[PDB]
């Protein structure tokens, strides 16, 4: 029942996109990972390569999403940060106040594309000053920052917190830690 898109690029962080994809499908949320630059096989930062479901062009027109999902990986941030289709979709997920989700480089491309300004937002450590150029949002370190319908995390090792803030944003609270359980986190 809920969709979520998540947009990958080439050189994007490969446990930044599998973690999401796999949390959000046991929490029974419908999940296509759409391919940036079509539907090739997309290498990723430590060069696992993934095959898409689709190119985005094609899931583009499959919407709406209840979440769009920005993996990070600064290279794969700077590509999203680059599309004029990225910057569309992400434009027309605020409209329809529906959520966006994005984690340790990903969120600059909320800042390239004029998303979400004025929201607490975190990143990534080192992609701080470039997020806080302008000041246009409120930085944190929290783990995993949600203001409102604009939901950041900061690096791999926080991707199993941002999943789940994401299952719970969509799904609830008790999805969120029946899915979790399995898992052995701690």
């Amino acid at each position: 029942s809920k969709r979520a898109l998540v947009i990958l690029a080439k050189g994007a962080e490969e446990m930044e996109t599998v973690i999401p994809v796999d949390v959000m499908r046991r929490a029974g949320i419908k999940v296509t990972v759409a391919g940036l630059a079509g539907k090739d096989p997309v290498q990723c930062s430590r060069d696992v390569v993934i095959c898409p479901d689709a190119s985005l062009e094609d899931a583009k027109k499959e919407g709406p999403y209840d979440v769009v999902v920005l993996p990070g990986g600064n290279l794969g941030a700077q590509n999203l940060s680059e599309s004029a289709a990225v910057k569309e979709i992400l434009k027309e997920q605020e409209n329809r106040k529906g959520l966006i989700a994005a984690i340790c480089a990903g969120p600059t491309a909320l800042l390239a594309h004029e998303i979400g300004f004025g929201s607490k937002v975190t990143t990534h450590p080192l992609a701080k000053d470039k997020m806080m150029n302008g000041g246009h949002y409120t930085y944190s370190e929290n783990r995993v920052e949600k203001d409102g319908l604009i939901l950041t995390s900061r690096g791999p090792g926080t991707s199993f917190e941002f999943a789940l803030a994401i299952v719970e944003a969509l799904n609830g609270k008790e999805v969120a830690a029946q899915v979790k359980a399995p898992l052995v986190l701690k």
